[PDB]
């Protein structure tokens, strides 16, 4: 039903420190061998933008031009930044990945929709909606935030947020951390298990207390509040059943 | 420099439903246009187990050749479950990627550690460690869960998890989800934005009091325990700077 989108924002890439000279046949050139390539910009400016096909091709583009020296420069290429991507949250068990992309398909052009599955496969009750624009994503996002937005039958309305981007890929490289005294302080001692005979494990063994605390008051938390619905999907089932009677 | 590793867990591709006349040339043919390839598997029972040389070309052999007719038989493409990764809390905002790859490098051989990072490129705290071996990551994940294992000077544990995958790419297809009456129903009413008048809004509003009540009580909750945090960390610079004093 839902076909698989090609030279999306995902699969936008951003080349920095790029010559002048390179114009758009040698861009192209250069990022062929990975993938067919679209929507491509070249600023006269130093930058540019291009878009290969699929994110598993702009990865593989990325990974292998990424520091090459191109007519005596250094170039650097990183993914451009998406921003027209949203958090749903509270979806429904049977909320099929093609729901959620001709439900969020009424505010605009939808590039990719899914709901997360588990490793079991189980659904999570999260998702992901990618625009093709942004203006679109933040009609989206305000509307479902103002106004109760129902998928189904089901009273239960979606949340909708930013999707904060997390970099699990490049992270905190040792380069990117600023050198202080402090920090060569931290790293005088490294990698170990602290002794009880040791002035720190006394410390230690506080935090893991602590953390033991976190979690506990974390899971009764989660219990009343994972009950209070419990009760409240209980006298809405009830109403519901009770009206539906009524309208017959 | 940690070197970029070759043939990974996360570059394990599982091929199912493969024609048994299909050898391990056959197969060399069939994934060698994504990639280079290594541990290659033939099982003669029908799967098989090979790795491209990055998770990119692995992605895109996944993408190309799921679902393909070879020799009269639908194959099945699917990243094999790596079973080797930790999700690792409480990381220091200066221990780097490098820092958190030497120090698990300790109890085996370390395919990839990474501190993860948000789009300002901030520390999170949170970080990936991948083993080229189950036993290891095994030994590592059940020593710092049992005893206090500490990056640096600061007496703060590391904490250690699986690292259960959670799938973003396929998620919840409509054609997995069991069809029944129930779903029919809950059908019948499709994506929109429910009326005062409408019997429903009352219980959707419900909902959304309900969801602000939760996320009320989990900032209140955050904040007990940051602040919790704060004369902890309070406490030992006062008695560490003491200590100190004393050791002189």
């Amino acid at each position: 039903e839902v076909p698989k989108k090609k030279f999306t924002g995902r699969c936008r890439l951003f080349v920095g420190n790029l010559p002048n000279e390179v114009k758009e046949t040698e861009l192209k050139e250069l990022f062929s061998p990975h993938g067919d390539i679209a929507e491509c910009y070249l600023s006269g400016k130093g930058f540019a933008f291009l878009r290969l096909d699929t994110r598993a091709h702009a990865e593989s583009a990325k990974e292998a031009i990424d520091g090459r020296i191109i007519h005596g420069r250094q170039v650097r290429v990183r993914f451009a930044v998406h921003g027209a991507a949203i958090r749903v949250k509270e979806l429904s068990p049977t909320v099929s990945n093609e729901m959620l992309y001709h439900a969020f398909s009424h505010f605009g052009d939808v590039e990719r929709a899914v709901h997360i599955v588990d490793e079991k496969g189980r659904p999570t009750g999260e998702g992901i909606v990618e625009f093709e624009r942004k203006p679109n994503c933040n009609e989206a996002m305000a509307a479902i935030r103002d106004k109760v937005f129902l998928l189904t039958a089901s009273p239960k309305p979606l949340i909708c947020e930013v999707l904060e981007p997390r970099d699990e890929d490049d992270g905190l490289a040792e380069r990117m951390i600023p050198r202080t005294p402090g920090l060569s302080k931290e790293r005088e001692l490294g990698p170990r298990f602290p002794t009880p005979n040791s002035f720190e494990y006394v410390y230690g063994m506080k935090w893991k207390e602590l953390y033991v605390v976190e979690q506990k008051r974390r899971a009764q938390l989660d219990e009343e509040l994972r009950e209070s619905r419990r009760r409240l999907e209980s006298d809405m089932e009830l109403a519901y059943q009770d009206y539906q009677a009524q309208m017959l």
